[PDB]
């Protein structure tokens, strides 16, 4: 279980994210991202998503664990 979240105000739609790790997250209506997803919990979905945090410019991509 990871739940990955976005913080709407550090968002810039740079869109690495979409990019990069596309089952995951995707550009709302107002060209900020959003997960597709509320839960993630194939290993293989979390490393595209671990990769983007690490890769978002204003990094305001947060992963989750329970
Ligand atoms: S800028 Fe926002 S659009 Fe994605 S790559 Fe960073 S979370
Ligand atoms: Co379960």
């Amino acid at each position: 279980a990871w739940k990955v979240s976005v913080d709407q105000d550090t968002c810039i739609g740079c869109a690495i994210c979409a990019s990069l790790c596309p089952d995951v997250f995707e550009m709302n209506d107002e060209g900020k991202a959003q997960p597709k997803v509320e839960v993630i919990e194939d290993e293989e979905l979390y490393n595209c998503a671990k990769e983007a945090m690490e890769a978002c410019p204003v990094s305001a991509i947060t992963i989750e664990e329970a």
